[PDB]
């Protein structure tokens, strides 16, 4: 017989389906500004009382 | 990352190994060695033995 040899390409592995590796968890970011506590002159300003 | 593919290897995946591509071509013709009850020439010895 001329041997019908086993043509042995990568039917064994290199597959496949879970090619979904690094899904972007970066879709969860947490951006926030340098959050201000605001200044107020209300404790710099006393009551200048006029005595008559 | 590298896919650990325990494949059907690319030497028998497309090549039907042990297997009908390894071709068990065994058509079981029995080699009937036909036994005849005949030694060559035994049917006729013309007997000129008539010793009168």
């Amino acid at each position: 017989m001329s041997t019908r040899s086993v043509s042995s390409s990568s039917y064994r592995r290199m597959f496949g389906g879970p090619g979904t590796a690094s899904r972007p968890s970066s879709s969860r970011s947490y951006v926030t500004t340098s959050t201000r506590t605001y200044s107020l002159g209300s404790a710099l300003r006393p009551s200048t009382s006029r005595s008559l």
